[PDB]
């Protein structure tokens, strides 16, 4: 029987058998008073103490949220739907430590990715056991408020003063902060990593002066903020936030008086409506995400990176060679998860409207130049492919390129990668190759496990992989340095050097996608 | 391994399967098959290529240095061979500039952009392609070792190539 | 020392740790052990370092060589701490008389119990800690002796005697490499006979008698202690590499084991200042002006004798690698010791 005390009384764990060995499971820790009702869109308050053992032996509640329904039995999409109940009441973290104890073991904090919009810290994908067990360091994940419910903002209005999901997440960092000892970690070697919509709450945290005390380092899989779908701009915060109130009735002068009724409306209700509160969304689609609240973003944050306005110490940061391909079945004509999905040069132009809908003719058209001057074969797949990389490129991969080289000026060690492997057990089609989302199993170590029928050598890459993300927490450099491995170098913004990851050759090269790059952060901001 | 070092010692002949042998790490069954092919490979043209690249450059003149990977859609040699001893060549000549000899459309484009770096370097000292945003051949030097990749997809700048099996055959080997 | 010493008249804030072989391991751990960066100033490292073959015990090996006693003892149980329960009842004697046995082969190098990486004392893998940089940043003192492996060789290598002159032939030294190279495959043996045995080149009888002294003292001392200050000092801190070439006129071995391991200590500490014991006038300069350059090096983190113009000891750096030879008449700055031999070592041996 494991029982830690911590600051608001005692918590039951439970043993678990990974690889010959043990590790200590502690499951839903409530870090927050549950957000119910006039809590609802407000920050979250501090947690009341018990007496009595708190039993951390479950998942606790997913935050409320929209499922994703589009291909029902499918387990490709289907794995990041929650795996818990939905409810407001989701304020909880989860703890794996080694066994035996650790006596100052580094902290691994995961934020999961979701768009902002979807996600929670249950998923199979993100069990910690393995980190635990293998590198002995201590693995925290947290649920945060998502949707309207996590980043409804009316600015200024501490009823609903935006960012609640990035509080949230603060709230946790704070919690390991003050209890992480209690449970053989070591609160002054704490990093963060996440991906995606984890991801830039990661880069966000690294700006935020608030979470400045409450970790060490930074790793960003798969995102950073200053992708285009990461910050919702004031004047958009407001329309959807009033268009919000119009879709329940809650229309009201008054802006406090929105709010009051918009928390008497049922969560099914709000979460409903929040689709249509944008007149043309597309398959990423941030409905209510991040926005320059005044409180945790002090500034819009392009200025902030901009003039070195960040959290001083290491990054590790990385992309997947495919990141764009997943999105193209949820909306894009001519694709499908069931087919080759060749496209023609009509249905590539009608993706761009998809995919870029409020952009000028003269702006999509730009886009289509280059992207579709091929080197030269006229192969099927042609348009197609461009679909993928111009999605890929423009979302993901040229942001997290900006992002490691303005954070890498102001004089920190940074480190990138690029995933280029693609799982043996991928349930979707080839032609989407090395997807967004597909790394994560990876770093959290599921290949190790030999039942689960991946390759021997996708179990070599994920123990490679889980050593340097380990060694960066601990140290601050993503080195295996024991089996001849290659030497990972510093990204700096002249050389640009980079590490692939691959079950084959690993790779030192430079200036990823240089190109592409150029297009997406020097011309078409001005479109 | 008899057949291709037949006055080498046993010591030496173990030493060379010791560093070919060390898979990464699946067995697959093609292990050994192309492991002697990068012995034979390594030992007498590549290694030896770099070497003289290097101490060549050591003396201030400028070096260009390439790794062909593009094999001919046309080769009669079965698949296992790969990128083979002296198919280069037929690129070099332009060949595949002739639309009736069956060779693919990227195939002429690769062949085209070989011609104008070879007539380019003859004339001017510059492997370059200058007008069609072509990669940019960076100069070979015994520190950084870039060279350029030849292919019919993505041509790209690299370093160090075979850096590992190079360290063998041009510094161990030769004291056996 | 830190709460006691000033009580004394010292200073618990100018604390240099010295030891030698596996007390200059200790030092070195001591040096990446986070309970004990507040306890020192300083280290000097004679023989010895962490990275040494004979230095760490793997978790394998320590709890294979727990259940091997618990055999031998008969404490063998299905609980862990019943075993040591057990364990605690066996008298001392018990306990000692078998702990040779824990090994199928034991070499005359033979660490069977000691550092591990527990989780405490060290957080990790001691060579990752090395190479990433973990480690209390100052100065260091490292050094090694001219004949580090010949003392080893009469505690069980065959031809091998203190009573003569020890000549032994390619087979003695080859059965020689078994003896110290007990679970290497044979082609690493080979590798090693390859390296050491191509003579410069008369066919002089000592051959073999030699090449064996020196590779068990390359393996075992010299090329990770110049490895460890390689990497040490590559993070910034000044460090200084010596050479002690100096054989005791008072030596009771015989010749042909030369400047033998332990054998700097006498100096370091200075028996020969006492004019009774019999050393030689040189002799009790080299110590006088040793303990000068040790005490400068406690005191200021700098082993110069300023006085009587001695030479100048500069630090070692991983490129130019300048060390300072240790003698009874040309003190010299030399480069890159054992390079060639250091290379297979460090480089190649540990893939084997
Ligand atoms: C901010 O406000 C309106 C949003 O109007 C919205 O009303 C919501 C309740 C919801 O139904 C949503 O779908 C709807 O768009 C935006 O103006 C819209 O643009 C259309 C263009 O056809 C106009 O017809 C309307 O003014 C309005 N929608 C409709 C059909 O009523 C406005 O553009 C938006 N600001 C933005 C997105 O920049
Ligand atoms: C690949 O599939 C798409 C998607 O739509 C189809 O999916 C198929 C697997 C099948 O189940 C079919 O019933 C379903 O409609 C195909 O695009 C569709 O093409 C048809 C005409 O051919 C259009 O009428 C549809 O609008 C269009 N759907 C979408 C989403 O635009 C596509 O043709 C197919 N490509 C192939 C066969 O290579
Ligand atoms: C870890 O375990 C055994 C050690 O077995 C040992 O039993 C002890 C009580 C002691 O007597 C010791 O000498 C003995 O070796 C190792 O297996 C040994 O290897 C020999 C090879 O001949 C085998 O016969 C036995 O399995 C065993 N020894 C004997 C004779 O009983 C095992 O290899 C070891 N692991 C290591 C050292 O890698
Ligand atoms: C140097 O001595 C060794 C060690 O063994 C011998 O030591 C001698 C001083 C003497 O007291 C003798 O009784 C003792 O055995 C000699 O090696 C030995 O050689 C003999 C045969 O010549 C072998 O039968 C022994 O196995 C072997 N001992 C060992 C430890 O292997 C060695 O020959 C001698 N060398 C000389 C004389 O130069
Ligand atoms: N993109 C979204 O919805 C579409 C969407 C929904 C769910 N997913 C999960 C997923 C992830 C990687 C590969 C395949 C599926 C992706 C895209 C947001 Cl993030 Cl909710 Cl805005
Ligand atoms: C906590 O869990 C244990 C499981 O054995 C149980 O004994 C205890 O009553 C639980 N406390 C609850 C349910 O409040
Ligand atoms: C853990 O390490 C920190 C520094 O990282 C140290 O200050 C602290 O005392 C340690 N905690 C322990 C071992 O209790
Ligand atoms: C809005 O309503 C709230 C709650 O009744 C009230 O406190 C406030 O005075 C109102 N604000 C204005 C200026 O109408
Ligand atoms: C190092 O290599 C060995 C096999 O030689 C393997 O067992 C181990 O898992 C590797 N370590 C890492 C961190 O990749
Ligand atoms: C340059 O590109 C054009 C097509 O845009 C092509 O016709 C020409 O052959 C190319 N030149 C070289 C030398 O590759
Ligand atoms: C081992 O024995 C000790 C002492 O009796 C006891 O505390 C412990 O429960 C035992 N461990 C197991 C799991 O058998
Ligand atoms: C310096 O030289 C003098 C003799 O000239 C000697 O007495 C003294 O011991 C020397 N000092 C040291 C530290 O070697
Ligand atoms: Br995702
Ligand atoms: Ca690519
Ligand atoms: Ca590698
Ligand atoms: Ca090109
Ligand atoms: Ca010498
Ligand atoms: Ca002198
Ligand atoms: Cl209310
Ligand atoms: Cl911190
Ligand atoms: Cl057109
Ligand atoms: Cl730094
Ligand atoms: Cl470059
Ligand atoms: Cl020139
Ligand atoms: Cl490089
Ligand atoms: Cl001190
Ligand atoms: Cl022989
Ligand atoms: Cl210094
Ligand atoms: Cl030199
Ligand atoms: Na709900
Ligand atoms: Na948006
Ligand atoms: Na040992
Ligand atoms: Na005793």
């Amino acid at each position: 029987d494991i029982i830690i005390a911590t600051k608001n009384g005692k918590v039951r764990g439970m043993q678990l058998t990974v690889f010959g060995g043990t590790v200590t499971a502690f499951l839903g820790i409530p870090y927050a008073q549950p957000p119910l009702g006039r809590l609802r869109f407000k920050k979250p308050q501090s947690l009341t103490k018990w007496s009595d053992i708190w039993n951390a032996t479950k998942y606790a509640n997913s935050c409320c949220q929209n499922i994703d329904q589009s291909f029902p039995g499918f387990h490709g999409s289907e794995m990041w739907n929650p795996n818990t109940d939905l409810s407001e009441d989701c304020l909880y973290l989860n703890v794996w430590i080694p066994a035996p104890k650790p006596k100052n073991a580094t902290v691994l904090i995961w934020i999961y990715g979701g768009g902002f919009q979807t996600g929670t810290s249950s998923l199979h994908v993100y069990d910690g056991k393995f980190l635990a067990r293998v590198e002995r360091v201590i693995v925290v994940s947290m649920n945060y408020r998502v949707g309207a419910l996590g980043f409804l903002a009316l600015p200024g209005n501490p009823e609903a003063p935006g960012n609640m999901g990035l509080f949230d997440q603060q709230l946790a960092l704070q919690w390991v902060q003050k209890n992480i000892a209690a449970f053989g970690g070591n609160p002054k070697s704490v990093t963060l990593f996440g991906e995606s919509a984890g991801a830039a709450s990661v880069s966000l945290h690294l700006l935020s002066p608030g979470s400045h005390s409450l970790f060490t380092r930074a790793i960003l899989q798969s995102g950073s903020f200053n992708a285009p779908w990461a910050v919702t701009s004031l004047y958009e915060a407001r329309n959807r936030t009033l268009n919000l109130a119009k879709l329940t009735g809650c229309s009201r002068e008054n802006e406090t008086e929105i709010i009051k009724c918009l928390r008497n409306k049922d969560p099914q209700e709000i979460l409903l409506n929040e689709a249509f509160v944008v007149p043309y969304g597309t398959p990423l689609s941030v409905n209510f995400g991040p926005t320059v609240d005044g409180d945790f973003l002090t500034d819009m944050p392009d200025i902030l990176l901009e003039l070195g306005q960040f959290k001083k110490t290491q990054i590790l940061v990385g992309v997947n060679k495919d990141e764009g391909t997943a999105f193209l079945v949820y909306g894009a004509p001519g694709f499908s998860k069931d087919n080759n999905s060749i496209i023609t040069r009509k249905e590539f132009q009608e993706g761009l409207k998809i995919f870029f809908p409020g952009v000028s003719e003269f702006g999509k058209e730009s886009i289509l130049f280059h992207y579709t001057d091929w080197v030269d074969d006229q192969r099927p797949e042609q348009y197609r492919e461009a679909l993928g990389d111009v999605v890929g490129d423009y979302n993901f991969i040229c942001p997290a390129l900006e992002f490691t080289k303005k954070f890498s000026e102001w004089g920190n060690n940074a480190f990138f990668y690029y995933f280029e492997h693609r799982s043996s057990k991928l349930p979707w089609p080839e032609w989407m190759g090395v997807m967004h989302g597909y790394e994560i199993e990876f770093v959290f170590g599921l290949p190790l496990e030999r039942r689960d029928q991946y390759t021997k050598a996708e179990e070599i890459l994920s123990r490679s992989i889980v050593k340097r993300w380990a060694n960066f927490a601990k140290y601050g450099n993503p080195q295996e340095t024991q089996n001849n491995s290659t030497s990972w170098p510093v990204f700096k913004s002249t050389e640009q050097k980079y590490l692939t990851l691959n079950t084959e050759s690993t790779r030192i090269m430079t200036k990823l996608r240089a190109q592409q790059c150029r297009f997406w952060t020097s011309f078409f901001p001005k479109v």
